[PDB]
């Protein structure tokens, strides 16, 4: 009973649209929208969406195994050793947002300042003192993107596990010899860095040229959460403003997935005519290339919706009923929807390209979807007085072992790599970017349905130490 | 009665080093050290210092007029119109940390997300609606450093006022014609951008080639706060660890200033032999070139202390009693003092080059000195129930004019450009970087003297919305 | 009767290895090696080869049609209009080395200084005065590689013709409207630049992912010149030094092509055992990535010759009998063959990546293969007294129309875009790079067979004006 | 009897403007204009000039000692050892155009392909075999500008000698220890690279901030060649076209120098009113910043000619009688003089910034002034049958020691570093750029006076090997 089970449970009940019962629904935390900076929904004019892991939520672990298997295969297919084929995806290992150190082949879970919180090498969890040999100040320069990778998104889950599998594998294959920075095999030396590259290449490959999409769209129920309430909310959004899709995915794939998400024997609400997915949007934009989308963008194109091929040249015309865009930029959406940024709420799951960049570069309002938040919330309250015990032991410091021990037992409930948002008392870089960049966040955007359209989402004013 | 008056008042009383009276001293807020992230002083091994506006605090407005006058002069000297000479520095105008928009020649005071809080053009304070013509989403892309300048440090005070003077001047000189982006004068067009460049050039000029230093060191009492307690604290620091100076200033100037700061008829405490300033440091480094200092650095050199000229070539020897370094990097200091970063507390006033970069790039502990914090703290409590009234009006929103009105009356107490750390209920980008990068901060580092050496500076653990 | 006909004619006669008959063979110009800077063959220790259009010479126009057809198809396949399919490759149009101006969609044939010699738009040959509207100083900045493309190699022949086809097509399709910089079609605007990109993408596509290789290797006799003398020369080279292959092509393709080039019922000379192509080389290197190969290179890999896949990691071992390399750099070849540069003769057809860069970056000796030189040499002597007449009319200038007229009649004999090496009296950029970078050059490297191994290739010493 | 003696000899005779006597004057080689590519003077519309070492030719060795002395002094002044003061400039050492290798501290004289022709370390002339330890292929990558410097211009003469002085000095001072790449002195290591930087800094310093200009303009007759014929030629140029000055020098200095060049008790010809230097130009542009001038340029400014200070802002007006420009670009000159490039003849002495870049980037016609060409031409004919003997010994190679010997005796006549344009039979990189970029060249532009205005300067058409 993972987190996509929770979402497909929530998904399976029709909304009681009675006002009283909505207020009580969104009392339970799995259904709350959480506020980081106040936001007056009255003033949002356009709602805009990402697709993958936002509107279309890939069932777990099923989808991650598929990615993993396909990547394992690709790699064996280009000459990595047969033993990889015997690997099998373990959803209890990877937590999202870890940084992969390509110098020493460690997975690292870090705070906002790049302080080490957990360091794993293969599957050996390197303890405090022993990490000082490689990180003498228990810290990593987060900005050194040549060395540190950071696996931010749920697509990175398979690779997160895979990297740990490969490191452990070679550490323990007597054919290879460990070195500080990689493995020797006679006359061939494979550094963790180039190893890591190979994994990245292979994951891209299964996405853009291999069989992930193809295997996905032929078993949508296996891999993709479907929720009656989705058409309802979008329809409700379009009643008070403008609704738009801007997604990195291409049109053809976007079409297969969205069709499915709307495939119900009715429209927004039981008993109404089914209308096609496109009718739910005032502007549809694909091949977005976020985060570049939030800067110079790319040349604006028109999609020929029959073929699914792009028309030839640069689209210079206006927003017409039926048109579909490819590329362009976030200004395209602004000009065309006659919106300036704080007018818009952009809803997506990518902490960097969907959230951080639209806020920083454009002044857009932000809603971050976090799937795991479903499971993480069961664990947070199931185990609440374990945490409250940790809060107590820190406060009594006015014995250190019992801290590090309790912390461990806590993190363990979450997975081998702990909560998404913290390691014991200390918050992760990911938690830290949620609070800082995501104005609102939830386990799923569908949680918006439970708030009235005029709702005022309200966060407490921050005070500086010297102001208290 | 400004803020350097407060510091020279505090400076003028000898420390009562009785333990009880120290605890009570640092109760009053002007003397508190404020904590943003917990820090156990027991574990700091090296204390390191900036000089300008840290150890040597330039008396205000005297020092700022001097800078301003010298810059005004330089500019008239390269052909700017005589009328500039009649300008005169106004300490009630500029607040530090404003961003100068070189496209439209506005001073802008912004929050962490680059939202407009105050916008001034020349001296005309552009109100809400009218700012939308130029900033249609009431926001600026903070990362667009080609366009936006940001005047971060107390050295920037003179230029902050100067830029407003120049814009207002030309707006109203009938010889020139206003344009969106600058001024026409017959066949010459001077954009705000190139205007701004000229000001920057001229300020650098008076610092590196003009008479600022020379006029300063010949009237140190006029321009530089001197405090008996300084030698005392450094001496106390050296008793429990290592003490180091790493400053952007060159040696000669560093020597004149530091000599003065130690010029008392005694040592660390009344009745003891006066020892020279260098004896207070285990490592002295000049020509630091921060923030580059916190990256690749520059080639490490040795200062010939007789001449004050650099020796020829790259210093490869060890830390020797008496040696003075030039350039190098922050690793130089780490290797040589046998320190890893969290061991160190670096104390300085530059929010970017001293604080943000040492934390981000090196994992160094940080103490930010903020002079204005002295005055800003009188105003914060003198006017406390005005603010508490603002907190009330926001909360009653569950009438808008009364918000914007009260906000105004509040900010006005601070200056024309308001508090350093906020504009009414909303925090500035500067406030936001203090909390995020500066582990400790105070009106002056001397506030450290009032805490025991084993003190545990303690900040409350952050919780995410969904965790509460 | 083109130029690959000439080579397959020369190819089809066995070498008379009698010394007297060799001296007389290489008297006729099609068989000469031409010298630009003296070179003592006695001192060359390693001969090194490119493959495509060097050792393996693609029959013309057959190969070019194939490329063209495949590219035309690709483009229609991504949405370019059906009419392209009716195009058909015209070998009498393109001359190699033209520059494509992506601003205005012209093919330009230029001298070393980028002076215009011929300018064609679609198929309209823009005359003198009319070119001044777009090139007011009859010149182009050759270094402006963002704007100017330059189609240098015989692979570029199909695209050279294709670009002219497309420009002419749209100029004259009433569905589109000409503009200075591209074509409007309702709301879509396709600039020549982006048009040009599409063509480039499509040519790469048929090479790396489409069916060019696949269609080629299944009809080698159709597409690839085979010459008994090739194994003979290589064998003769290996008798006096070291022989190496360093090619951009991957191993699999390199294997199919080279096998074929050596597919004869005998070895180097009629009656001897056939030996496999690899035995002819002391070092075999593929995936060369020239010209980067002549700088930092890429990571050195080993080819697993059974699979044709790369082994995993970086090859650190020595040169072993049987080994095949991938990537690396030109230093790899130097270290491993124990050669410094002037020791080596590198033989290839790419004026930039094979010749200019190895000379400039490494001090390697150079032999440039130029296929067209076969046909161009028939034309040069067939029409010799036309040229000698042009030389006369220039000299009598001490009437202008007769110059421009004779020039035309001359260039026409070569093709629509004239000789490779000149336009009337004036030399091309290509000619100019041959003389400057290619130490020796010939219609084919096989011309080396006709010179003794100790031969001294001898060019006249240059004198400066003031020295004569 | 150097080369500036020759020019001041030529300078001192008034021109016999009789047509017959002009034709005979320009028969003698010191007075010839040499042609690299034909040029019809009938078609030049604007003549444009550099100043330093073009119109104003600094007397040698006097000027070079001054530069050298001033640089030596600067360096001792920043801490280089006293012994430098005892150095003294030796005009028989440096030849222009040498490359300084900052890795190993060698002066290198190279051909166009960067082949070594002479290599000196300090003053030790490293012979053939011994150079192979450091340059194993007797070659340098010319494009590696991080390592190789190249001292191109007559201003570089002092530094050329200075670098050799310093290297020799430290090689032989027992206080220092030689290393491959620099010198150790206890704990200080000074690499040749950083040494070289120091020299460069110091030369810039004496030019922009030290006393070179100031000492120069107070003894113009000592340092600057003055020639009656100069006003005559410019006046003659202005009669048939447009005349312009575009110089890197600032206005004030440009004014002192040009005033002097025109300081005669008459105008263009004895007996006419003296007119001021500015009247000789249709466009005057200073602070040119060549070669950037030949690209994006800089912002166009107007000079206030009373003060010599720049007016404030960007000049947008038209070409007005009396106006003086600062910065801008080469398009400024083109637009304003209504010229496209081949219309213009630009006359200057900088092989890169004056000649190579205007030709390559703009299609401008070029005249290169080469002062040394005066002396080099005495030596070329004084010693003609020594060279003709070298030509003979090369040809008889169909004994090697006698080549290298004769070469030596030849080069020696020129200086320690040989002719500017060759080392024995082999041409320098400098010679090679003259022929390739400089359409015309002469010992001085005054040689133009001896050609009629309609003259056709005529170079022989180049033929490729295979065309002969
Ligand atoms: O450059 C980044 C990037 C840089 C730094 C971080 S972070 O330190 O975790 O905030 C995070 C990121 C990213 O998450 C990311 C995602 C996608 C791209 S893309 O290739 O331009 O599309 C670039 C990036
Ligand atoms: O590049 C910056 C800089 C960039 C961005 C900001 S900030 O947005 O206010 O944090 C702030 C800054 C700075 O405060 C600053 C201070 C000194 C230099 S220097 O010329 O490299 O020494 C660069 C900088
Ligand atoms: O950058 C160039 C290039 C630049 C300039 C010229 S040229 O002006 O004709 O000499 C010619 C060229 C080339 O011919 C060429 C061929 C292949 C590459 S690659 O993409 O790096 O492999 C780059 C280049
Ligand atoms: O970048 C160069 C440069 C590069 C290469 C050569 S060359 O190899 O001798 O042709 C020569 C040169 C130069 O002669 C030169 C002169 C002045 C400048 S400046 O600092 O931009 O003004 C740059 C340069
Ligand atoms: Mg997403
Ligand atoms: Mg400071
Ligand atoms: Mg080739
Ligand atoms: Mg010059």
């Amino acid at each position: 009973t993972s987190w996509s089970d929770r979402l497909q449970n929530a998904a399976d009940m029709p909304a009681n649209m009675d006002k009283h019962a909505l207020k009580k629904y969104r009392r339970e935390a799995y259904h709350r929208v959480f506020v980081n900076r106040s936001l007056a929904m009255e003033k949002i004019k356009c709602f805009g969406f990402d697709m993958d892991y936002t509107l279309a939520v890939y069932k777990s672990p099923e989808y991650e195994s598929l990615g993993f298997e396909l990547t394992v295969e690709r790699l064996v297919s280009i000459g990595y050793p047969q033993e990889l084929l015997s690997f099998a995806y373990d959803s209890t290992f990877p937590t999202r947002g870890l940084v992969f150190d390509t110098l020493y082949g460690n997975l690292l879970k870090v705070d906002a300042y790049g302080n080490l919180l957990v360091c794993a090498h293969g599957f050996n969890f390197i303890r405090g003192p022993e990490t000082r040999e490689q990180y003498p100040n228990k810290f990593i320069q987060r900005d050194d993107t040549e060395r540190f990778y950071i696996l931010n998104t749920l697509f990175n889950l398979p690779e997160t596990y895979l990297l740990a599998c490969l490191v452990d594998f070679f550490t323990n294959c007597p054919r290879y010899t460990s070195c500080e920075t990689g493995f020797k095999d006679g006359d061939l030396f494979m550094s963790y860095r180039s190893m890591f590259q190979d994994v990245r290449d292979a994951v891209d490959w299964v996405h853009y040229k291999g069989s992930l999409k193809e295997k996905t769209v032929e078993n949508l129920e296996k891999y993709v959460v479907k929720d009656g309430k989705l058409p309802l909310l979008l329809s409700r959004m379009k009643e008070v403003g403008k609704v738009f899709l801007a997604t990195n995915s291409d049109y053809k794939y976007t079409d297969k997935i969205m069709t499915y998400l709307f495939d119900f024997p009715h429209g927004p609400k039981p008993g109404s005519s089914h209308r096609p997915w496109q009718s739910y949007f005032d502007l549809i934009l694909v091949d977005a290339r976020k985060p570049l989308f939030f800067g110079e963008g790319t040349v604006l194109r028109q999609v020929d919706t029959k073929t699914g091929k792009l028309k030839i040249g640069t689209y210079t015309g206006p927003l017409q009923h039926g048109i579909v865009y490819s590329g362009g930029s976030s200004d395209t959406i602004c000009d065309l929807l006659g919106a300036k940024g704080k007018d818009i709420l952009y809803i997506g799951d990518h902490i960097f390209g969907d959230i951080l960049k639209s806020k920083k570069r454009q002044g857009w309002r932000t809603f971050l979807v976090i799937p795991e938040l479903a499971q993480e919330l069961h664990v947070w309250t199931d185990k609440s007085s374990l945490f409250e015990e940790l809060q107590s032991l820190d406060i009594f410091l006015a014995i250190q072992r019992r801290i590090k021990k309790v912390t461990h037992d806590m993190d363990m409930c979450y997975g081998m790599m702990g909560s998404l948002f913290r390691s014991g008392s200390r918050q992760t870089l990911f938690a830290s970017q949620v609070m800082r960049y995501a104005d609102l966040y939830a386990a799923s955007f569908i949680n918006l349905l439970y708030y009235p359209f005029s709702y005022l989402f309200r966060a407490a004013h921050v005070l500086m130490p010297h102001e208290s």
